[PDB]
């Protein structure tokens, strides 16, 4: 019971992949048997995404994991519409309706818009990146209308190889121009890791600044620089690492050697990653229903060209969409169920504080409530003197 | 994709044609890459894209003169997300160089199908106060609507 | 020191610090050189000769 899938990861994907064959040997059924192909190429080139699908495609796969970018997104998403093939994707989710892909990664406009409003701001800078994509710039240009916002956009996006760190310094000296203490930054791991080193140059990490950090993985960059700072950082975090299953995992995945497994020697592990595990898990569990189902998915005949004109999909492929978006199960990134789009439903984002002993967390954020405050309330005798 | 591998293959020298925010990067991708020359009446695209040459001049120059030129310092945007959010970059950061209030709203792309539903009442809180500059980017055809 | 300077954040333009050492250019002077703090030190070495 062999089960052909493709698979389609950056040249730069190493904790994902790792993470990937994590997922395979510890999913791994005597039932029936997943044989992944893996092709390595640049997501950013639609030619060699497309390319890439083609001879997947010609592989006769039943489904296709991997990641995209700006460029390539429509590419994905028109290409699996048209030919009825299942794409599951750790990255952003599209904007629209798109058929035959699976986003694992949850929404986090709701989340950051209750933030602000739970931080009460009514002006601030916001960095955005071009490279990734622009909606969340469009959502919050849309809710300042609504909540009064005064709102200063700069992208971040268009900065060259070389001289990237002179934008940084007349970034903040610009906002040291527009004396604007509070700003959101919304980047990769990398670029945010830059950012963060270079407030830490220019040295706007003291007491009186605000930063949110607006990404899934809280601590799987380095942001323990800015701790000792003074200033107020918060961030979201969607693995919690304080669940049973969570721990039972770190507990195998710290136990690996980071020769075999690349950067999964770590007790911390990217956001990305823990996706792409509960990835494999919701294919295992979508394809042990359908044989469980009694659905005949099995295809006689080569699916052949994908460039056949007029282009005949196969029937399967539904099956095997209705299979997945039908999956309710639990991960590392928390409860997992989909809806008829293939987006994420009813998740729970924890909202996170970072603060002298490390983060803490503070709030966990649903769909449904918008919003929930977790006990708290420290109270100290340092700096409160009692009233003589 | 489909055409432009198909054609190609009867061997042609250079391909006319236009593309959407979607299919853009599969044009200068493939042309890109197969050396074959794109040429469009469709926006520019924004960055430095080999073998494709882009008819259409660009209009953000001009904009941010005009708007200088009536001495806007408050105005409202309306966008549309199919001939590219470069503009919008450019009024933007044109607002923070400037010191600008400016009020962009996207109704273009389907971003947000909420807003379809009860946006008579944003339109009238905007209505209300202030917003005296308008400055619509769309299609002709939605500028119509 | 320096490093836990910048991490506690201290190097801002109000503060002045001085190494007294032989080699100034010797260390790592990137990371203080942007904070605004004035620093200054000792070089036994001259690369202009
Ligand atoms: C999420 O759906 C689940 C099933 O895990 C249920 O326990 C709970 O109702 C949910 N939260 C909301 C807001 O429906």
């Amino acid at each position: 019971n062999s089960i052909q899938i493709g698979g389609l990861f950056p040249r730069g994907a190493d904790q994902e992949y790792s993470a990937f064959r994590v997922g395979m040997v510890q999913f791994s059924t005597s039932e029936f048997r997943l044989t992944p192909h893996i092709d390595n190429l640049e997501v950013a080139n639609s030619f060699a995404v497309t390319n890439a699908f083609c001879s997947q495609f010609s592989r006769g796969v039943y489904a296709i994991f991997g990641f995209y970018d700006k460029k390539s997104v429509n590419t994905i998403t028109s290409f699996c519409g048209t030919l009825h093939v299942s794409f599951i994707t750790p990255s952003f989710p599209t904007d629209g309706t798109h058929p035959f892909v699976i986003q694992m990664r949850p929404d986090l406009k709701g989340a950051l818009l209750s933030l602000i409003e739970y931080y009460q701001w009514d002006k601030f800078a916001y960095l955005y990146d071009s490279d990734r994509g622009l909606s969340t710039l469009q959502a919050v240009l849309d809710s300042a209308a609504e909540k009064k916002w005064q709102v200063t956009a700069i992208n971040v996006g268009n900065i060259n190889n070389d001289k990237k760190d002179e934008t940084y310094r007349s970034l903040f000296q610009d906002l040291e121009l527009k004396k604007e203490r509070r700003v959101i930054l919304d980047c990769e791991r990398d670029k945010v890791n830059d950012i963060v080193d270079q407030v830490i140059t220019i040295g706007k990490h003291v007491k009186g600044y605000h930063y949110i950090i607006a990404n899934l993985g809280f601590t799987d960059g380095d942001l323990l620089k800015i701790q000792f700072g003074g200033a107020e950082v918060s961030g979201f975090q969607i693995v919690d690492y304080d669940d049973s299953l969570v721990s039972k995992f770190i507990e195998r995945w710290s136990t690996l050697e980071e020769k075999e497994y690349p950067g999964a020697h770590t007790a911390t592990i990217k956001y990305t990653s823990a996706l792409t595990y509960d990835a494999v898990q919701v294919m295992t569990e979508a394809f042990r229903n359908l044989r469980k189902q009694r659905i005949e998915i099995s295809r006689r005949g080569n699916a052949g060209d994908c460039l056949a004109n007029p282009a005949v999909p196969w029937g399967q492929g539904v099956e095997i969409e209705r299979a997945l978006k039908q999956v309710q199960v639990e991960g590392l990134s928390g409860n997992i169920k989909f809806d008829q789009n293939g987006k994420r439903i009813n998740y729970t984002i924890n909202i996170m504080e970072l603060k002298t002993n490390g983060p803490r967390k503070i709030g966990y954020w649903s769909e449904v409530d918008k919003m929930v405050v977790t006990l708290t309330e420290d109270d100290t005798s340092g700096l409160e003197q009692k009233t003589v």
